[PDB]
């Protein structure tokens, strides 16, 4: 329902890694276009998971960027992001599958 939970209807862009790592993986995206915004943003959720494994994990940060950790080297990692509003959560950005650097 609207009252119970509304959340945004749009996802951010420019989602990519500015400097991945064998174990860790940096990130850097941008906020949703003024057009696709059902209110205001407060934080984002970075959901990272190994497309090869069934281990799902995510993170939270009040910034348009983030840095994963505890990942395997030379392994594709499906990482995504999603904006959050005072109401709740919205859609989920398209994973990039940034494969950590080959140690």
């Amino acid at each position: 329902g609207s009252s119970g939970s509304s959340g945004p209807s749009g996802f951010p862009q420019n989602l990519h890694v500015t400097g991945l790592t064998t174990s860790t993986t940096e990130l850097a995206w941008d906020p949703p276009v003024l057009a696709e915004r059902n209110g205001r943003i407060i934080s984002y959720t970075v959901v990272f998971r190994d497309i090869n494994s069934q281990q799902e994990l995510q993170n939270i940060t009040t910034d348009t960027r983030f840095t994963l950790t505890g990942l395997k080297p030379d392994t594709t990692y499906d990482i995504k992001v999603r904006a959050w509003t005072s109401k709740g959560s919205g859609p989920l950005s398209p994973s990039i599958q940034s494969r950590t650097m080959p140690v």
